[PDB]
């Protein structure tokens, strides 16, 4: 039923970038870009929460052929026009030390796709991932904890659940549930996709909530900088009662390193009620309701 691997490294699919636009606003950091692509041409069929390949052009340093990289699908399975023609990725570009020989390094296939201009033919492989998949139940609780390009996937079952186009195009999943975004970004202009995550939850209050944790504009109880962690740990026991449910899912998505507090905080309001979480967790895994994409 699901698709995977329409497309391979050995021969992929080319598409076509139609539009490339930024996701920073004015005054934040870092360059995040939201890149269309055209699938017309070729059968490449994806669902939320699974990821393609890009494969950048040039050599590495070695003189080999440089691979494909992993990026999270940010479209929904229908595309941002909802008429099953295009798909979309979240791209930051990759720059870092001088700890790395240089200056500023820039990552290659980031910094090939953040640049990439409209008509660019572009090679595309996938789709992959299972681990990720929203549940077909429209009384589902959703909990997504997302830093960064993170927000990708969440994009994915947002906008599945709440497009006023995705719900009429989706006769089988009338959302009812409750959904809950804890989104961890540095800055107000680093919020990916602001306008139409406020706009959701000003639309359906009672269907989502939207948490913010912004490191250059908040600071936690102990005085440090606001982080996903802070804010799992303020609202623990809120989040641990969610969890209770046997129809609650949980997604984690983002660079590698959030899931260690996300543990602390939710361990200390289980221990409370003679649960240790680290058990409840494995078995939340084990039955398919424990979702987690760092890199
Ligand atoms: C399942 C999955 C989904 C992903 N989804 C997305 C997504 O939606 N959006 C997105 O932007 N990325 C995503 N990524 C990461 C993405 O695949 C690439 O790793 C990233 O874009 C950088 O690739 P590059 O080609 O730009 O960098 P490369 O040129 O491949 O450079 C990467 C290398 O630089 C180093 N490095 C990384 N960060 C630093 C740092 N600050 N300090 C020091 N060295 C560093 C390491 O040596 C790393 O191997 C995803 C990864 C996976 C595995």
């Amino acid at each position: 039923d699901v698709p995977v691997n329409l497309y391979r490294p050995n021969a992929p699919f080319i598409g076509k970038v139609i539009s490339n636009e930024p996701l920073v606003k004015e005054g934040g950091i870092g360059i995040v870009q939201h890149i269309k692509f055209d699938l017309t041409g070729g059968n490449l069929k994806y669902i939320e929460g699974q990821s393609i390949g890009i494969i950048p052009p040039g050599v590495d340093k070695n003189g080999k052929p440089e691979k494909d990289r992993d990026y999270s699908i940010a479209s929904t399975r229908h595309g941002d026009d909802v008429d099953d023609k295009t798909i979309s990725l979240c791209v930051r570009q990759l720059e870092y030390k001088h700890p790395e020989s240089g200056e500023t390094v820039y990552g290659v296939c980031s910094t090939y796709l953040t640049h990439i201009e409209p008509g660019s033919e572009v090679k595309i492989t996938g789709p992959v991932g299972k681990e990720m998949l929203l549940p077909d139940d429209p009384e589902a609780n959703v909990i997504m904890l997302a830093t960064g390009t993170g927000i990708a996937p969440m994009r994915t079952y947002l906008w599945r659940m709440f497009k006023d186009a995705e719900r009429a195009a989706n006769p089988e999943y009338q959302f009812k549930g409750f959904s809950w975004l804890v989104f961890g970004v540095p800055t107000t202009p680093n919020i990916l996709y602001k306008e139409e995550l406020e706009e959701i939850q000003q639309k359906y209050p009672d269907n989502f909530r939207l948490t913010y944790a912004i490191s250059r504009e908040q600071k936690n109880p102990q005085g440090g900088r606001m982080y996903i962690q802070d804010r799992v740990a303020e609202h623990a026991d809120q989040l641990w009662q969610l969890i209770k449910n046997q129809k609650t899912h949980t997604y984690i998505c983002g660079l590698r390193g959030m899931e260690e507090g996300i543990d602390a905080a939710l361990s200390a309001a289980a221990a409370k009620e003679g649960v240790t979480w680290s058990d409840y967790q494995k078995d939340l895994k084990k039955a398919g309701r424990w979702h987690v994409e760092t890199y």
